[PDB]
């Protein structure tokens, strides 16, 4: 397995399957011409790995990686160029030690029991129908809900759909999917509509604040995409980390593998969500709030939900 064969195979895999060339400042043909002069069959496996990793970093994509048995290439400036906007130690001041555990959820009432707070760290940690019903019943008397998915790198779409379906009033269009039809960079199938139906179990139609950060991505990005379509939902924090939760993976002749997003996911306006979704209200954790043991994002969400409107029960 020669370096030039692995260079050729990797360039071709990207050329024919990478979905987002239209949104990148580089031309993949000029990337071929440049790296063609750099890859030599005298290179050892480490030199080849560094150069091919740099080649993938040309598309500046946090979702693209080259994986060998010794390293994984990454463009993590995609995540690291944004503030953390989440600290477990500051979150401990809100959850304490007496928070409740229902599957993959941590939950507790805040602000004199007026606000329900949920932290859902991973879509890989399952949530059952009873877990959700019990969490909602604990928050029966609450004015609103905080659903915090900051630092949630995704996981299973089964839990994504199961949680999101609890906030629906009726069946809705959630967005669209496209898939690579051919080798051409823009050779996609027509946008396919994806729908979600409301749950038959306990639903939450009261105000909701969804908390996001750059470390909210993949299945979490798709979850956020559905939640921001709902009238009772406000998304707060920072731009999500994007991605789709639907990866492409292929092996190289040398056994290394390349991965990236397999399909473009579009919102209801047929706009790409791959590069992340902006919150409704941008809020960043401040240096002085950390010093006070406060989470600026949780506090802004509490403030917004407590902001009193009319004293009327209506529709
Ligand atoms: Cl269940």
């Amino acid at each position: 397995s020669s370096p030039r064969d692995n260079f050729e195979a990797l360039w071709r895999i990207m050329d024919e399957n990478y979905c987002f060339f239209a949104f990148k400042d580089v031309d993949w043909d000029d990337v071929y011409d440049r790296y063609n002069l750099l890859v030599k069959d005298t290179m050892n496996q480490y030199e080849l790995f560094d150069i091919l990793g740099k080649m993938l970093a040309e598309v500046k994509d946090g979702h693209t990686n080259l994986i060998s048995s010794f390293d994984m290439s990454r463009y993590w400036a995609w995540y690291e160029d944004y503030p953390a906007n989440f600290y477990k130690e500051i979150q401990d001041n809100y959850l304490g030690t007496d928070y409740k555990i229902a599957g993959g959820m941590k939950y507790k009432r805040l602000a004199d029991d007026q606000i329900g707070y949920v932290y859902y760290g991973s879509f890989s940690s399952g949530v059952g129908e009873n877990n959700l019903d019990y969490m909602f019943a604990h928050f029966k008397e609450c004015k609103g809900l905080i659903f915090d998915v900051r630092d949630n790198g995704g996981g299973s779409m089964l839990y994504s759909d199961r949680i999101a379906s609890r906030f629906l009033e009726e069946r809705i269009l959630t967005g669209y999917t496209q898939y690579k039809k051919g080798n051409g960079h823009n050779d996609f199938t027509q946008p396919n509509p994806v729908y979600l139906s409301p749950s038959d179990r306990t639903r939450w139609l009261r105000p909701v604040i969804v908390l996001t950060n750059r470390h909210s991505y993949s299945a979490t990005n798709d979850f956020v995409n559905v939640m921001r379509l709902l009238p009772q939902v406000t998304v707060m924090g920072d731009r999500t980390g994007g991605g789709s939760g639907l990866p492409f993976s292929s092996e190289l002749p040398n056994g290394w593998s390349v991965r990236f997003s397999a399909c473009p996911v579009l919102d209801v306006n047929k706009q790409h969500t791959e590069f992340g979704i902006d919150p409704d209200t941008a809020v960043a954790i401040t240096g002085e709030d950390i010093m006070k043991g406060r989470d600026t994002i949780i506090e802004a969400a509490i403030g917004l939900l407590l902001a009193k409107g009319d004293s009327a029960i209506s529709y």
